[PDB]
């Protein structure tokens, strides 16, 4: 790899946290750089460096003090900050995002030291180029963006969503090589609607109400032509937006700048992903599988679909796969002749014909009596609703299915429509078991049974490192179904036949990697990237992998 060069030198260079090597200079860079004095002598190498940082971080005794030593680090050494985390990514990953990061958004304006990031407020609307402009950065691959308005179970926290894009650009890096000078989150502050940030006198966002719909929308064009002017090519990828903001905004620009909503998308993405390994370790495959959704919101009505889109490449027809998903709301089920019904919810709904096979009958039928009815092989929990997955749902439905595949994918953990300690129990250490949040390896029999957690970090890596490997306009479909089938792919209990469904986090850098390649040939063969032989894609996704080492400088005027 060639040199880099710089025009920082002396102080300025050590508070450069992107540049800054601190005691890894090596003697000529000091001399150069006018350095020579500023540090102690001795010149160490990054992974001496990360030893004592994780030494350091050892010592803080609680999740949100952890969560702050590795903002601090970032913010003095970025490529040992990320050496450090490829070091312990097990340990970290959730201190770094989700769950942790979300205290650190509740409590931004009382824990802030230092800005992070690109912050566009209301006020700023006409000044959008200027503040892209502000921007050092030669050039920008990735940008995160929220507005706050929906974080992981703690609602609207106004300007303290900024966490959530610089912890997910971490991730980006950490997990699929994009390099840390190529990403930038941003926050747009559009007001808040929590009133206990509003009356807060630490708060430190625009200390108002979130502004109107017609307002919105046009403030968040400004943003999306800014961002296009400035780097055309960038892919750009949503973050916690309100339910009715999320699912709009992704139709409306989708095709106009690269981008897609980790929310929606990578949701659906890696939760087929599991759905596909999981069926093929019970014998045979998600085609043959019946399904029942408990939630049949926006969420698991998108997640429904990406089923369906699935096992019609696997050799169903249309109405063959959704006759196989059945999907369960407050009242008991979606049919034919139910009133009020919002367009994606009638795709999903069960026809009464169907129905006249079924032993009961009413306005209303029950969850218990729609598992009684279908006898499905997987149920799935969206709800957020706690114990809906009764010991009699189960039991009944184990009562015909021989290996159970079971998801309470409800975040976090408390609003689980079933534990996995209790499903396992109940099944008789027979189920395949799934979860939104993480749970811990369950013990029964002096057995033990990891429990897999659906984590978006084995999508989004993937997806961005063959955006920009292959330089693809848009993100299809297409691209995100092929990242399901790779994943699926590397399942330890379908490869060794015994493990969990999804792979280990040791993992993560290869799986992105192999997702990146699928990513990048589909992005290809549906022409939104230039044509290569499959060699020359598989070199610029190695090309573009950054990992955590120090570059050669060399001083520029």
């Amino acid at each position: 790899q060639r040199s880099l060069y710089i025009p920082y030198a002396g102080p300025v260079l050590l508070e450069f946290p992107l540049l800054n090597k601190g005691s890894a200079f090596s003697m000529e860079e000091r001399r150069n750089f006018n350095l020579l004095g500023l540090l102690p002598e001795v010149v160490e190498t990054i992974e001496e460096q990360a030893e004592r940082a994780w030494i350091q971080y050892q010592g803080f005794k609680t999740e949100i003090d952890k969560h702050i030593y590795l903002r601090n680090i970032q913010d003095t050494n970025e490529t040992l900050f990320y050496r450090l985390v490829n070091n312990h990514l097990d340990e970290m990953m959730p201190v770094i995002y989700t769950p942790t990061v979300g205290a650190a958004c509740e409590r931004f304006s009382e824990i802030y030291r230092r800005s992070r990031g690109v912050f566009i407020s209301y006020q700023n609307r006409h000044n959008m180029d200027d503040i892209l402009q502000n921007v050092p950065n030669h050039n920008i691959k990735v940008i995160v963006v929220t507005d706050g308005e929906r974080i992981l179970g703690l609602g609207d926290q106004g300007i303290g969503g900024m966490g959530i894009p610089i912890g997910k650009l971490s991730l980006y890096t950490a997990c699929g090589g994009i390099s840390p000078a190529y990403t930038l989150p941003v926050v747009l502050d559009v007001g808040t609607n929590n009133q206990q940030l509003l009356n807060d006198p630490l708060y430190m966002g625009w200390r108002n109400p979130r502004i109107t719909d017609d307002e919105y929308y046009e403030f968040v064009d400004e943003f999306i032509q800014a961002v296009k002017q400035r780097w055309p090519d960038v892919l750009l990828q949503f973050e916690d937006f309100a339910q009715k903001n999320a699912m709009p905004l992704l139709n409306r620009y989708r095709n106009e700048i690269c981008s897609f909503n980790d929310d929606i998308q990578g949701t659906a993405a890696v939760t087929v992903g599991t759905l596909i390994a999981a069926s093929r370790a019970a014998g045979g495959q998600l085609s043959e599988k019946k399904i029942v959704f408990r939630g049949a919101g926006s969420a698991g009505c998108g997640i429904a679909e990406m089923i369906i889109s699935q096992t019609q490449r696997e050799g169903l027809s249309e109405e063959a796969a959704r006759q196989k998903v059945f999907m369960v709301d407050r009242f008991g089920l979606l049919t034919d002749k139910m009133p009020n019904l919002l367009p994606f919810q009638t795709k999903l709904v069960q026809k009464r014909e169907n129905l006249s096979d079924w032993d009961t009958d009413s306005d209303v039928l029950s969850l218990l009596d729609v598992v009684r009815n279908v006898k499905p092989d997987i149920l799935i929990g969206v709800s957020g609703c706690t114990g809906l997955f009764t010991e009699e749902i189960i039991r009944e439905m184990h009562k015909h299915c021989p290996r159970p595949i079971v998801m309470p994918l409800s975040n976090p953990t408390s609003r689980v429509e079933a534990t996995p300690q209790d499903i396992i129990a109940w099944t008789e250490g027979n189920a395949l078991v799934a979860t939104g949040s993480p749970f811990n390896p369950v013990v029964w029999k002096d057995k033990i049974y990891p429990i897999a957690q659906c984590n978006n970090a084995f999508i989004f890596p993937g997806i961005g490192l063959g955006v920009i490997a292959s330089g693809a306009s848009r993100i299809t479909d297409e691209m995100l179904m092929s990242a399901s089938e790779t994943l699926a792919q590397y399942s330890p209990l379908v490869l060794n036949g015994e493990g969990m469904v999804l792979p280990e986090l040791k993992d993560i850098q290869k799986v992105s990697r192999a997702i990146a390649f699928a990513v990048g040939k589909m992005a290809q063969q549906q022409g939104v990237a230039v044509k290569t032989s499959a060699e020359a894609l598989q070199q610029a996704i190695d090309d573009n992998f950054w990992q955590a080492e120090y570059r050669d400088y060399r001083r520029t005027s």
